[PDB]
C-alpha cells in the first residue's frame, strides 16, 4: 500500500537534520524513479557493488524495503562499513537547513569529528526521500540524530548527603562520589575511550589504601581487569589520578552508569578551598580518529 504520485510532484526533495556543531553525510544507496503511479528503485552505480556482495551481508536490492527495524540496523551497519572501507564519498549536509537531494534511499551518518554539548555520535539513519506521511508523499524530510548524552557529577558524601562544598579539619577524611553515564555507540564501534582524570589540590592526600570502589548497580568492577588506576603526585603538591576503563567490559551496564567511591584526608597544607576536580574523556565519534569529548565537575572542602 502506497499513496499515488501527483502531477505537481517534485523531481527533488530535501533532508533536514538538527544537531549543533555536527555534520552528517547522506549516501544515496538507491535512485528513486517515477514509474507509472509509484516509485521504483535502481541501484546507485557508485554503490551498486555493495549489493549481493558476500563481504557485506549479501543484501539484494529487493532485500531492503523488506527489512524490519532490527535488521535495518544490521543492514545500515554493513553499508556504513562498505562506505568507509571503499572510501566512498557522499553529500555533506548543512545543519538545521534543507539540503536539496535526489529522490532515493539514503544512509545518513554523523561524519564530523566534533559537535556542541556532550552528546556522542548518532548511529546511522536510513531515510527515504520522499517518505510516506499518512496517505501522502513528503518530499522535505526531517530526521533526528540517534545519539545519547552522558552526564557527570562529583559530590562530597557527608551526613549521608551529596554536597559540592564540605567543611572539615586537618587530618579529617573527605569522602567523594562520582556518578557518570556510560555512553553507547553503534554496535560495531572499536577502541572506545572512557577515561577519568581526577585532580586533588595539595591540601588533600588521596587515600590509596581505601582506593577506588567502582560500581554499577549491584555490579562491582575489578581493578586491573576492567579499569586501571595510575596515581601521580605532582611537583606543585596536587594529585592526578587516572582511572582508565576497558569500555567493552562496562558496556552492558549503560542502563545504570558508573559510580566511583573514593576518599582523601586533609593534610597539613590545607588552605584556610581544597578542591577535587574530575574530568571524563570519552569517544565522541567512534569512526573518526581523535574524536573525543570531555565532561568536568568539581567540589571544594574548606578548613
Amino acid at each position: 500500500m502506497t499513496p499515488s504520485i501527483s502531477k505537481d510532484a517534485p523531481i527533488k526533495g530535501s533532508i533536514t537534520i538538527s544537531k549543533k556543531g555536527a555534520t552528517f553525510t547522506a549516501y544515496k544507496l538507491l535512485d528513486a524513479i517515477k514509474s507509472g503511479d509509484a516509485y521504483e528503485y535502481s541501484v546507485n552505480s557508485d554503490l551498486k557493488d555493495f549489493f549481493n556482495n558476500s563481504n557485506y551481508g549479501s543484501y539484494s536490492q529487493e532485500s531492503i524495503q523488506k527489512l524490519n527495524g532490527e535488521q535495518v540496523k544490521e543492514f545500515a551497519i554493513n553499508l556504513h562499513k562498505y562506505i568507509l572501507e571503499n572510501k566512498k564519498s557522499g553529500q555533506e549536509l548543512k545543519d538545521g537547513q534543507k539540503n536539496t537531494v535526489d529522490l532515493g534511499y539514503y544512509l545518513v551518518t554523523e561524519t564530523s569529528s566534533d559537535s556542541e554539548g556532550a552528546a556522542v555520535a548518532s548511529t546511522p539513519i536510513i531515510v527515504s526521500v520522499p517518505q510516506v506521511s499518512g496517505d501522502s508523499w513528503n518530499y522535505d524530510v526531517t530526521i533526528n540524530p540517534k545519539d545519547n548524552t552522558p552526564i557527570l557529577e562529583k559530590n562530597i558524601v557527608k551526613e549521608n548527603q551529596r554536597v559540592k562544598t564540605s567543611s572539615e579539619n586537618i587530618g579529617d577524611v573527605v569522602k567523594y562520589e562520582v556518578k557518570a553515564s556510560i555512553p553507547v555507540y553503534q554496535k560495531n564501534a572499536q577502541n572506545i575511550m572512557y577515561k577519568f582524570t581526577d585532580t586533588m589540590s595539595k591540601g588533600l592526600t588521596y587515600d590509596e589504601k581505601t582506593g577506588f570502589k567502582v560500581t554499577s548497580g549491584d555490579k562491582v568492577f575489578a581493578k586491573d581487569t576492567d579499569y586501571t588506576v595510575d596515581v601521580k603526585k605532582q611537583e606543585d603538591g596536587s594529585t592526578v589520578i587516572t582511572i582508565n576503563f576497558v569500555y567493552e567490559n562496562i558496556k552492558a551496564y549503560a542502563e545504570t552508569g558508573i559510580t566511583l567511591n573514593y576518599q582523601a584526608t586533609l593534610n597539613k597544607d590545607a588552605v584556610i578551598g581544597n578542591t577535587n576536580n574530575i574530568q571524563l574523556d570519552y569517544t565522541n565519534n567512534p569512526h573518526v580518529k581523535d574524536s573525543y569529548k570531555k565532561l568536568t565537575d568539581k567540589v571544594t572542602t574548606y578548613t
